[PDB]
């Protein structure tokens, strides 16, 4: 069994190798030790588009909503490749695949967005640009307190020190939840669900064995990520309420 | 690669059953009598299709508003399953914009084929079915909407594609280098090259006795033009006759320009 969990954590990794171009490993490297472009302020904005070739643009507080919207759009289909690699996800019923990706590519954003940001900022655009915390923060009314509950996840969350290895299994962890309204055939999932679980605990007692309950702790930030998407739907519920193109609206539903 | 076109053959059909939901294959098990699927409600004349509401302006207007529901719908599908094309979402936006704009009726046509054979059209998710001299006997010029797309259908219907078939077909489509004013043409061509080298692969493995129906599929691009032109040209008389009635915006943003 033992040996089998490994095989697990083994073929995750890989395919999480495949699958997400910036890893953990490669965001830390740009955020210590080439170098990105920063954005501090109204005027380094200005120049960072000039420079970065943003493929999201066509006023300000809305623009960066957008590219982040555009940016989320491309994750889903990364998390969607890499649900695919985890075994037993493709014989699922079709429907309870559709569910589980629905339900679980907003924790699976935020998961991953953190591996990409610090308490002062967050690596953009592939990580040729890094926008500051002051900046996004000082964004006006609602635009300025989107990304602010995101870091203050992030901080608490990086404090586990979790790399790729470890984040591959927990995030097909974050996949395989039964408990997505309207599935249909709970069992399988809920079943693959605890393979994952035996790996990841596996895993995270290998790599992180001076970390007594990281599991546990690691499990409880499952709660804190429930907590923020149900307050970014919050907030995505008034961005299309308050501000206010059909074809672009289509692509970006949800 | 062949292992990695087939790879790709497989997401895009298992996209193309997520974001479609009445396939085909549907289609075909309702028009044939199987007993998978269930009878359609058949519409013939103003005493059906007034029995088809308890059962399922005036009458050539309602029919025309209610297609006009049902392709928007479908132009909700067809950007679902576009964003699953790999390689599409990771595009300039505006050329997204630009692939959907002038994709989504050539793909439009396609898929209602599916839903056709030569007597008439599957309508309401199956449930019903309007018959294409029905279509015909509506007044001038509602009337000539329906008869084009059912001529094609029947010469497209005869290439006996399946679903598998089709879902890289559409994606074909969506990802057309020659659309007007797109700005990257090169990464778009890029991801064509591949869909049509899986396209190709697909349709010799599923249609191995099927001579060129890669060629003959490629062609049939040129009736949907044909298709796509005429629509158009007949819009523009309705919007010039009944300016009371109203394009949906989606569908107005779409033939702008
Ligand atoms: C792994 C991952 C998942 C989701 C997202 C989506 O979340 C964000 C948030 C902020 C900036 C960006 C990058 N692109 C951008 N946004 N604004 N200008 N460039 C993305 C990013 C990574
Ligand atoms: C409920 C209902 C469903 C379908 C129809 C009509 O059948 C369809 C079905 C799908 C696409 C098109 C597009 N064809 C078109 N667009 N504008 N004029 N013709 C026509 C009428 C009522």
């Amino acid at each position: 069994e033992s040996a089998d969990l490994r095989a697990l954590a083994k073929h995750l990794y890989d395919s999480y190798i495949k699958s997400f171009p910036l890893t953990k490993a490669k965001a830390r490297a740009i955020l210590t030790g080439k170098s990105p472009f920063v954005i501090y302020d109204m005027n380094s904005l200005m120049m960072g588009e000039d420079k970065i070739k943003f493929k999201h643009i066509t006023e300000v507080a809305i623009r960066i909503f957008q590219g982040c919207q555009f940016r989320s759009v491309e994750a889903v289909q990364e998390i969607t490749e890499y649900a695919k690699s985890i075994p037993g996800f493709v014989n699922l019923d079709l429907n309870d695949q559709v569910t589980l990706l629905k339900y679980g590519v907003h924790e699976i954003i935020y998961t991953m967005l953190a591996s990409l940001m610090n308490k002062d900022g967050v690596l953009i655009s592939e990580g040729q640009g890094f926008m500051t915390r002051e900046f996004l923060k000082s964004l006006r009314k609602p635009f300025g307190d989107f990304m602010e509950p995101k870091f203050e996840f992030a901080v608490k969350f990086n404090a586990l020190e979790l790399d790729d290895s470890d984040l591959a299994i927990f995030i097909a962890v974050i996949i395989l939840s039964g408990d997505r309204p309207g599935l249909l055939n709970v069992k399988p999932i809920e079943d693959i669900q605890d393979n994952l679980l035996q790996a990841l605990e596996l895993q995270l007692k290998l790599n992180h064995p001076e970390s007594s309950q990281l599991f546990a702790k690691l499990l409880q930030k499952m709660t804190d990520l429930r907590q923020i998407v149900t307050e970014h739907v919050q907030l995505l519920q008034v961005i299309k309420k308050t501000e206010t193109h059909p074809l672009l609206q289509e692509i970006y539903k949800d």
